[PDB]
């Protein structure tokens, strides 16, 4: 019925209680280093190769080594058989774990080198990315790769009003929030952080403290496993660039919006069509998001162009729309369990001048407000698509000692490390995403949360 009954969880744990965690180094013969980890229902093998010369020589870098973490899921690792090979989700995980490890590995010691980290999840519970990352640290040590700290992390979240630790798959699927965080323990700087769902500033700060406390026991399992006042433009730090929104830019779609954010220009388009719902969720419609980093937008684009970035943007934008519950996907049922409304949100980037995530969010929100779902084709009165909230994403980076928001492209590259905080008009936080190589202090993340709430308020009323 409920996930907690006696203040006791469906598997019997207290609120801040870890699942069983085991770690086992050296298990593999070929890998320079390796680690096997069991974390609740998670079984993950990690192998480490390198450092070695970078292949292909295209990707090579003369300053430092490149950390190529690859996250792969066995076909038999999830509920239903899944086709082998990467998908959008495993590439984003591979990117976000690569970036984290790039902060702890001493990449500068190995110019032109590559360090391969292979994360093979054999059976997945929830929190696989953090278990993989926690075991990668042990694998890298098992291989003798030099590091300046040992990355470790944990999840937390909200389940039936309670903040809990190390969520299960069911708590992830049906709970109110999920918050993966990895840190460098010596300093406590955050090298991985994401957040899905619905949470208050106070709840987010509590979940963080629970995670930070949890890593003390987890860092120990790792060790014993081895023992065996203005910007360059006029803008102030809280100031966005000029915006121009043009709704119904593509009248032949169901909804759309052209957005310019400074010199960053995207147009979002919404195509709503009848389709078959999920066999899991039969009384909910579908929202699928995609953001195209068109070669037209940047000179370097079609070098790389990177898809990693385009996939990351698409997920962070989708996450904000989804977790804000903007769409109200229950009102989009045509024939319960046979026909629902598929809401395609496609965003084409035509000009890139920084802050693609926020510009895309603004476009998405605006385009979803020309709602006009065509109900007249499957019966009907054409009705406006229910809009229940206004999620604003705010993206933030650190220039020197001062946090700014809406970075230009110039600011976007000067400092490694960005953080996106999406909020709704109730002052709840719905999604977060730490990006790029670089760490943030807890204070930075706290200032980020406050700044994003403040400037999102201003944003929402002005547009």
């Amino acid at each position: 019925k409920l996930i907690n009954e006696d203040n006791l969880r469906l598997d019997g744990r207290s609120f801040n209680e870890l699942r069983p965690i085991k770690i086992q180094a050296g298990v593999l013969n070929r890998a320079d280093g390796s680690a096997y980890i069991e974390w609740g229902g998670n079984k993950i093998m990690v192998g480490v190769y390198g450092p070695k010369e970078a292949y292909p020589k295209h990707s090579q870098d003369i300053d430092h080594a490149i950390v190529k973490a690859r996250y792969n899921m066995a076909a038999f690792s999830v509920d239903e058989r899944k086709r082998p090979g990467p998908d959008r989700r495993t590439m984003e995980i591979s990117k976000v774990i690569s970036e984290a490890l790039s902060s702890s590995i001493m990449i500068e010691q190995f110019p032109r080198a590559e360090i391969d980290v292979y994360i093979e999840v054999l059976q997945a519970d929830a929190g696989t990315r953090i278990a993989g990352l926690t075991a990668a640290t042990v694998a890298l040590a098992d291989a003798g790769v030099p590091m300046r700290d040992m990355v470790v992390g944990c999840t937390a979240g909200k389940v039936d009003g309670h903040m809990v630790l190390d969520l299960s798959k069911e708590e992830d699927n049906y709970g109110e929030a999920d918050i993966p965080i990895a840190i460098m323990p010596k300093t406590g700087d955050i090298v991985l952080m994401q957040m899905d769902g619905d949470v208050t500033e106070d709840e987010l700060y509590q979940a963080m403290d629970m995670i930070f406390e949890a890593t003390k026991r987890i860092s120990q399992i790792q060790r014993e496993a081895l023992l065996n006042g203005k910007r360059i433009d006029g803008r102030l730090p809280d100031e966005f660039r000029e915006l121009t929104i043009i709704e119904n830019y593509i009248p032949r779609a169901n909804g759309s919006a052209y957005v310019a954010l400074g010199n960053t220009r995207v147009v979002a388009g919404v195509k709503i069509e009848a389709g078959e719902p999920f066999p899991d969720t039969p009384d909910q419609g579908v929202l699928t998001t995609n953001v195209e980093l068109l070669p037209i937008a940047f000179p370097s684009f079609e070098a790389g162009p990177p898809n990693d970035l385009a996939i990351e943007v698409s997920r962070v934008v989708d996450r904000g729309i989804r977790e804000s519950k903007m769409i109200s996907p229950e009102k989009l049922v045509i024939e319960q369990g046979k026909k629902v409304w598929i809401v395609f949100l496609d965003i084409n980037v035509l000009d890139y001048d920084g802050n693609l995530i926020d510009a895309s969010t603004i476009a998405a929100v605006a385009a979803l407000r020309n709602a006009v779902v065509p109900a007249s084709k499957e019966g009907g009165e054409d009705f406006k698509l229910p809009v229940s909230s206004t999620p604003i994403s705010v993206t933030m980076v650190k220039i020197g000692d001062t946090l700014v928001c809406d970075p230009s492209l110039e600011e976007d590259q000067i400092c490694g490390g960005r953080i996106t905080v999406t909020t709704t008009e109730d002052g709840h936080i719905r999604a977060m995403q730490k990006g790029e190589i670089g760490a943030f202090t807890v204070e930075d993340v706290k200032k980020a949360v406050k700044m994003s709430l403040e400037v999102g308020k201003k944003l929402r009323e002005k547009y």
